[PDB]
DNA sequence: CGTGTAATCAGTCCGCG
DNA sequence: GCGGACTGGTTAC
């Protein structure tokens, strides 16, 4: 096989790498490597390589690593510029794999671990360490097996053995039920004492040494309690064997209001799954406990246990352990969805980078381009320091307020990277400047045409045409995956909702699911076979293609979050190609398109109903248009459809065959007066959307600018089943929005959109009889809490003090005393409560961490004092009254003439 | 910690005769 | 009470 690394590091004149060899054998080699950088030299030197601009360059070979730095701070006190990749490891992957990397994650030694830790004072900081560690379970990709270090003796309580019988047992037999499939999959190690526990786990290390290592808050609470904890009881020189090269190195990450340490483990690549689950998931989460994230993500009930994890160790170690297993197992369940190790390691090679640089697009990118350049004997400039300057963005269309019936959406394809493509917008392409109109004066096409030699955007910058520029080259690698990894997802998608549709007459029979590949749109004879399954196989299918769509997710969404990343990048100072002239030419080109694009499509639709001056778009936002089409459906008239799949073909025949032909002559045109690279404005149909046919549903409705939703048939080439809605911005899709009441809004809207304004005033007088029933934790308000020693004046609210904060405040006074109730930690979530004046807690609000139960010592009066009807006008009545109204429709029935009666 | 800007909204403070 | 200036926080794209 080829070869590829594993692990690279810097340490001194030495590079230290991992990696799998010929043969498939995991090797480490310490290389002397010796870096190359550039100067600008004359003319009349003779070379072959060039910086990004045609300008020659030659090449400094360095005896070792220090020296190359050194060269750089003394090409600083020059004032001249030091040419060439500066971080060396990463020049260092690029000579050592010149090639298109084809790695094998069989190969990859993925670990994955949890520790407990009893702790009687409170949270048990990982920079002291002064608790014992009493548990950990450490899962091997490798091996596939749970390795489990177990303390059977304590300062804090001696224990007996974990059993593994009782394990296995369902919690309806006292047992923990730890999942079947990995009884099998379990090595338990009892330990006398925590010093031999840790040394086994060392020397067990060694044998194994994590390549990846991941886990739940591994990076913020394990690693470092695992090195202080071995650093106190051993000596630092045993805490750094968990480096394979014996390298650690206390990291300060500073943000906004703090900071806080993790330890660098020299060749390993930490991924904490929190924080991938953060930048790949695109969700916001109330909690981020791994209760919470696995309930919502795998669907199982909460590890119930009595009294505080304080005590659980020695009043039920048996659970105690079970727990610590199925924790680490849950993230292992998590990923086999969600498949965020596997999209780390893709991007991580395609870019030739540390795999753990995969958080930082800037890294990603640099090294990408970087190794583009490369390959023609280019040489890329040093980075350079810049102020930060705000920019323009993206144009967004003020919308009436209304109802809307009928609408069809168009969105453009990857709209930055595509225009980055289209215009050829790159550090080396720049080829000038022309003078600039008021946008407005391009939008409708009044303005001088910018230039007959060059490709504009209406910011006033021009563009080579004759060659492509290394961003756009690279970017449309990455797309060209996207759009790829787009086909599977909407494929399954797609193939989903025939299942859905079959399981309205499932079929009574004993049978199995049928093994296909939901990547790729069923045949008619798998079509056939399914219409004759059981309720039960065509579940079964219906989870996998869901699992399958979830997996071409993951792929498609963060490829495409990576080329959007590119666009952004290209607007950080720490970027080394950042260039404001480039960022606001794609921000500056994307308004004009959108308005452009509207300015068309409304002269269009105005000829083929033969009217002047009518807005049939409604809105747009960045690069969308929501086209209003109750025109189109009147024309025809309601009354020639059979039913709702009737109007909704006949919309999607539209919008494909009159609409999308137009829209395209509309960006062709665009592209010739902006004299551009290629047209490569795609603007497609997204939703369908309207009211059942023949029901009283008011279709959709906006109240403002990123604000509205839409009762959709047919999303992007799937139609549903059953109608989806699509909401946008609205308190339903706001992790701050207690539980219950996103689920009581959503239900509202349904109503709105799907039945009418007397379904409606049904459901919203339901609710409000019956909202005090629901569980407190459902109907606790949701927000980070920043700052809060700032807004601390001896225990109360300060000046300014911000609502949730002083929950928070309160929270604190009421729990004075206790070691043991939980502490609210600062930048983390907390739930929120209103209380009814003159309650026992001396002010208006509780919060209390957000995941959690809040402790039992103040349980109660929180209960009796919460003030719903408070609750109730902030959360659901408000921003109700604010739907409403914008649809021109009531909550509550108004008064009639028949009343009388 | 980790690419960008536009936008609404909750809440505090205080004006507004 | 409603708005503006302002702080905080969260979403659309
Ligand atoms: N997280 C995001 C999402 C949006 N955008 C910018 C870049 C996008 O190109 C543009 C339009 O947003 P879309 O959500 O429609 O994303 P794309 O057009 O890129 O992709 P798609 O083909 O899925 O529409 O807005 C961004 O900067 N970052
Ligand atoms: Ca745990
Ligand atoms: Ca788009
Ligand atoms: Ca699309
Ligand atoms: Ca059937
Ligand atoms: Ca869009």
């Amino acid at each position: 096989m080829k070869e590829f690394y594993l692990t690279v590091e810097q340490i001194g004149d030495s590079i230290f790498e991992r990696y799998i060899d010929s043969n498939g054998r995991e090797r480490t080699r310490e290389v002397e490597y010796k870096p190359s950088l550039f100067a600008h030299c004359p003319e009349s030197q003779a070379t072959k390589y060039f910086d990004i601009y045609g300008k020659p360059c030659t090449r400094k070979l360095f005896a070792n690593m220090r020296d190359a730095s050194q060269w750089i701070k003394r090409m600083e006190d020059i004032g001249l510029e030091a040419l060439g990749m500066d971080d060396f490891k990463l020049a260092y992957l690029s000579d050592t794999y010149n090639y298109e990397i084809k790695y094998d994650h069989t190969k990859i030694r993925v670990a994955n671990f949890d520790i407990e830790v009893t702790s009687p004072d409170g949270f048990p900081e990982p920079s002291q360490a002064k608790h014992p560690i009493d548990a950990i379970t450490h899962y091997d990709s490798i091996d596939d097996r749970f390795y489990v270090f177990d303390l059977l003796n304590s300062p804090y309580g001696n224990v007996e053995e974990w059993s593994i019988e009782i394990a296995a047992k369902l919690q309806e037999q006292g047992g923990d039920e730890v999942p079947s499939e990995i009884i099998d999959k379990i090595i338990y190690m009892p330990f006398d004492n925590e010093k031999e526990l840790l040394m086994e786990y060392l020397n067990f290390w060694q044998q194994k040494t994590p390549v990846i290592l991941t886990g739940w808050n591994v990076e913020s609470f394990a690693i470092p309690y695992v090195y202080n904890r071995i650093k106190n009881i051993f000596g630092e020189s045993t805490a750094k064997r968990l480096s394979p090269h014996r390298k650690t190195r206390v990291k300060v990450i500073e943000n906004m209001y703090g900071s806080r340490e993790i330890i660098t483990l020299f060749g390993i690549s930490v991924l904490d799954y929190i924080d991938l689950y953060k930048k790949f998931s695109f969700t916001n989460q109330p909690s981020y406990s791994l209760d919470y994230i696995s309930e919502f993500e795998l669907n199982v009930g909460k590890l119930k246990y009595d009294g505080p994890i304080s005590k659980l160790r020695e009043s039920n170690h048996q659970r105690y352990i079970s727990y610590n297993i199925i924790a680490v197992y849950r993230v292992l369940q998590i990923d086999a969805k969600r498949q965020f190790i596997n999209l780390s390691l893709d991007m991580g090679y395609y870019a030739k980078i540390q795999i753990q640089s995969v958080f930082s697009p800037i890294k990603t990118w640099d090294a990408i381009i970087f190794n583009s350049l490369k390959e023609q004997n280019k040489v890329i400039p040093q980075g350079r320091s810049h102020p930060v300057q705000p920019y323009p963005g993206a144009f967004v269309k003020e919308p009436i307020p209304n109802r809307y019936k009928y609408v069809m959406s168009f969105d453009l394809t990857s709209a930055y990277p595509s225009i980055i493509r289209q215009v050829n917008i790159s550090p080396e392409t720049i080829a000038g400047t022309f003078k600039v109109a008021p946008l407005h004066d391009y939008i409708n096409a009044v303005a001088e045409r910018p230039s007959d030699v060059y490709s504009c955007s209406p910011n006033g910058m021009m563009y080579y045409k004759d060659r492509d520029g290394v961003v756009p080259t690279e970017i449309t690698k990455v797309f060209n995956q996207r759009k790829e990894h787009k086909g599977y997802m909407l494929a399954a998608q797609r193939n989903g909702e025939i299942i859905k549709e079959a399981l309205h007459n499932p079929n009574l029979s004993v049978d199995e699911p049928l093994d296909v590949d939901y990547r790729f749109d069923f045949s008619d004879e798998i079509k056939e076979k399914i219409k004759k399954l059981s309720a039960k196989s065509l579940n079964e299918m219906l989870f996998r293609a869901q699992r399958t769509e979830v997996a071409g997710m993951t792929a498609q969404i963060n490829r495409k979050a990576l080329i959007n990343g590119l666009a952004g990048a290209l607007g950080n100072v720490w970027f080394r190609y950042y260039d404001l002239r480039n960022a606001t030419a794609i921000t500056t080109f994307g308004q004009m398109a959108l308005q452009w694009i509207e300015r068309k499509v409304n002269e269009y639709l105005n000829e083929v109903c033969g009217t002047e001056g009518e807005a049939f778009v409604l809105y747009g936002d960045t690069d969308s248009i929501y086209v209003s089409a109750d025109k189109i459906i009147d024309k025809v008239g309601e009354s020639k459809f059979r039913d709702t799949n009737h109007w909704v073909d006949f919309l999607d025949k539209f919008a494909r065959e009159r609409m999308e032909p137009a829209i395209d002559r509309g960006f062709r045109e665009m592209c010739e007066y902006m004299n551009n690279k290629q047209h490569l404005m795609f603007m497609d149909r997204e939703a369908i959307a309207g009211p059942p046919l023949g029901s009283k549903g008011i279709g959709g409705f906006w109240t403002g600018k990123k604000r509205y939703a839409l009762n959709v048939w047919d999303m992007e080439g799937t139609r549903y089943a059953e109608p989806k809605l699509k909401i946008m911005g609205l308190e339903t899709q706001k992790s701050s929005t207690p539980k219950a009441v996103q689920k009581a809004l959503k239900e509202c809207i349904r109503r709105m959109l799907q039945e009418g304004e007397e379904s409606l005033q049904e459901y919203f007088k339901e609710f409000e009889k019956e909202f005090r029933q629901l569980n407190y934790i459902s109907i606790a308000s949701v927000s980070s809490a920043n700052n809060i020693a700032k807004y601390d004046v001896g225990g109360f609210p300060g000046p300014k003090c911000p609502f949730h904060i002083r929950g928070i405040l309160t929270y604190n006074r009421a729990i004075k005393g206790n070691i043991d109730a939980p502490q609210v930690v600062e930048g983390e979530k907390v739930y929120v409560l209103p209380l009814r004046e003159g309650n026992p807690f001396g002010d208006k609000c509780i919060a209390w961490p957000s995941g959690t139960e809040i402790t039992d010592l103040i349980k109660d009066d929180v209960l009796h004092w919460m003030d719903y009807t408070v609750l109730l006008e902030k959360t659901f009545i408000k921003p109700l009254e604010g739907f409403t109204s914008a649809a021109k429709l009531d909550y509550e029935k108004k008064a009639s003439l028949f009343d009388m009666f």
